[PDB]
Formats: structure tokens, C-alpha cells, sequence
DNA sequence: ATTACCGGGCTCTGCCATCTTA
DNA sequence: TAAGATGGCAGAGCCCGGTAAT
């Protein structure tokens, strides 16, 4: 009864929240006051609370005792209250979706039992903060399959490849197992490849090809390849090209094929680009923004050594100066 | 004095489908 | 037998500067 007022005043819109779990607007019971007074108490602005409650709001079935037993959890974790109230906004859904404060405590428990610090936890939390409310067996299932991938490779100690992937990739936890088993045949198949540069690959440059969604890393590269080839690069340079530089798969398709074509418009030959892929670092806008003021002084372009399009603030802009 | 090489910083959902559970 | 709990999916880079090399 008195649930949709109190809903109102609190600045929750109600008809995104009716949409999103219509079973909690059946309930005789709930807590949204106390959830909104125990936000309160941690620093949460009245906004945030709101829009926490509207995002997920099986949230207000929680008790205070539940609530203070988790978020002391976290705190055995992150160091301050704060940051996690910026967690909770960013995604309330990681810290509400259960109530089961023991399996928590047992992930935590795990985590800590595969070797990771307690600033790997942290730095989980922060960024994957889903990776605590999965199931204790979930996150076994990932750790246990990447040490069979890791042995299943050259590997001489696979515990310590799942902490150098984990590490290198904080997301890794939140992945199903059929995703990555996919993007690492993907890589396996699409480049030569020795377990051994496969494991290097993996465990650096490549860490973050293990979570693109399926078919996402095949898609993009046959982008690459038509893209590439179009312009006269052949098979073994553009493979060359995209394992010095994996991080070019995560770009859409055609923001790919802006940046290319936003560069030889000036005339920078493909060659030029592929010889030198950390130009690819910087947006479309950055790029443009540069190549402007470098023509709009004497610069070539064609001829110029192009490396600058993708360094920092600071070492561009000394050298425009003195190109000028 | 200037560029290259290379790794690190920041990275934090919101939905639906399929079970459990009471 | 309806909620709650859990798994799983699509989504689609940019920037900085330490330190080696020249």
C-alpha cells in the first residue's frame, strides 16, 4: 500500500521498476525505507538510491542485518565506504542480486586459496564486481578450466597462469567458459600458433580477446582482413599486424575503416599505418584534430614520420611547437 | 634531445532464460 | 506456482609516460 508513495518521494521512477521485476510489486513486504535510510547512513546520495531501487528493485526485500553482514564483506575488500557506494551506482545488480552472505564469504575464500592478493580481489571487485556474487562453483568452473588450458599448453606451473590472466584481465571471471573456450580456438586457429607464443598472447597482449562475446573476434577480423587486403596488404602482413597490435579487434568495423580512411585521405599510405599500429591508438577526433594542425603547418604527411598521431598530450604538442 | 618500445591506467550493465525454493 | 536465485548473453578504446635506444 503504502510502497508506491514511498517509491515517489524517493524519486524512483516507478513504472521502469514495475517493468523490470513486476514480482517485487506483489510482495505484502518490504524494506524500501530501510534500504533507503541504510544507503544513507554509507554516504549514498538521495539520487543515487533512487536510481539503484529503480534499476533493480528487488533490492528493497533486503534486511538491514543482511545488508550490513554483506556490505562488511566488501569491506573486508575494498577499503572505504565509498567506493563502494560508486560500485553499487555503477551497478547495483552485483550486490543485490543475492543474499547469500556464506556463499560470498567462500568466494572470497576461494579467491584468496587460488593465490591472488588481496589488491587482485580489490581490483576484481572494482571492475567485475559481478565476479562476488557469482556462485562459489562458477568461479571454480573458470579457475579449473584455465588451468586445464594452461597445462592443455605449454604451461610449466598453471597456477600461476591463472593468476597472470586474471590479473592481466579482471573480467575473466564474469566469461562462461564456452566464450572463452571459443575466442582461444578462434585465436588458435586464425594465427599459426605454438602454445607457447598462444600462452604469451593470452597472458598479455591478447588477455582481453578471451572476452569478446561469440563470433565477435571473427567478425571484426575478417573486417580487418577485407580492409587490409582492399589496399594491397597481403595475408602475412595484416596477421602480423593484428598480433602486434590485438587491441585493433576491439574496434567496430567502422570505426576501424574510419580511422584507416581518415589517414590516407592524407595521404599516409597504408604501409605507413600498418608499420607503425599504435597510431591507432587515438579516437577519430584526436586523429583528425592532430592531422589539422600538422598540415595547417608545413607538414607533408606522405613523408613525415607519423609516429606523433598517437603520442601524448605533452610530447605532441612540444613537438607541434617546434615544428612551428 | 629526441624518439621508440612497451606496459600500465581506467575499465564497475542490464537484460532475459532457466533453475530453485518455499 | 510465483518469487527468488542464478547463469549467460551483446555490448565494440583512448591515453600517458618510464625507461632504453639513438
Amino acid at each position: 500500500e503504502d510502497l508506491l508513495k514511498n517509491l515517489l518521494t524517493m524519486g524512483v521512477d516507478i513504472d521502469m521498476a514495475r517493468k523490470r521485476q513486476p514480482g517485487v510489486f506483489h510482495r505484502m513486504i518490504t524494506n524500501e525505507q530501510d534500504l533507503k535510510m541504510f544507503l544513507l547512513s554509507k554516504g549514498a546520495s538521495k539520487e543515487v538510491i533512487a536510481s539503484i531501487i529503480s534499476r533493480y528493485p528487488r533490492a528493497i526485500t533486503r534486511t538491514p542485518e543482511n545488508l550490513s553482514k554483506r556490505w562488511d564483506l566488501w569491506r573486508k575488500i575494498v577499503t572505504s565506504d565509498l567506493e563502494i557506494v560508486n560500485i553499487l551506482e555503477a551497478s547495483p545488480e552485483s550486490f543485490f542480486r543475492s543474499n547469500n552472505n556464506l556463499n560470498l564469504e567462500n568466494n572470497i575464500k576461494f579467491l584468496y586459496s587460488v593465490g591472488l592478493t588481496r589488491k587482485c580481489l580489490c581490483r576484481l571487485l572494482t571492475n567485475a564486481p559481478r565476479t562476488f556474487s557469482n556462485s562459489l562453483d562458477l568461479n571454480k568452473q573458470m579457475v579449473e578450466f584455465l588451468q586445464a588450458a594452461g597445462l592443455s599448453l605449454g604451461h610449466n606451473d598453471p597456477a600461476d597462469f591463472v593468476r597472470k590472466i586474471i590479473f592481466k584481465n579482471p573480467f575473466i571471471l564474469i566469461q562462461s567458459t564456452k566464450r572463452v573456450k571459443a575466442n582461444i580456438e578462434f585465436l588458435r586457429s586464425t594465427f599459426n600458433l605454438n602454445s607457447e607464443e598462444l600462452l604469451v598472447l593470452i597472458c598479455g597482449p591478447g588477455a582481453e580477446i578471451l572476452d569478446l562475446s561469440n563470433d565477435y573476434a571473427r567478425r571484426s577480423y575478417a573486417n580487418i582482413k577485407e580492409k587490409l587486403f582492399s589496399l594491397g596488404c597481403t595475408e602475412e602482413e595484416v596477421q602480423k599486424f593484428v598480433l602486434s597490435y590485438p587491441d585493433v579487434i576491439f574496434l567496430a568495423e567502422k570505426k576501424f575503416n574510419d580511422k584507416i580512411d581518415c589517414l590516407m585521405e592524407e595521404n599516409i599510405s597504408i604501409s605507413q599505418i600498418i608499420e607503425n599500429p599504435r597510431v591507432l591508438d587515438s579516437s577519430i577526433s584526436t586523429l583528425k584534430s592532430r592531422i589539422k594542425e600538422l598540415v595547417n603547418a608545413g607538414c607533408n604527411l606522405s613523408t613525415l614520420n607519423i609516429t606523433l598521431l598517437s603520442w601524448s598530450k605533452k610530447r605532441y604538442e612540444a613537438k607541434l611547437k617546434k615544428l612551428s
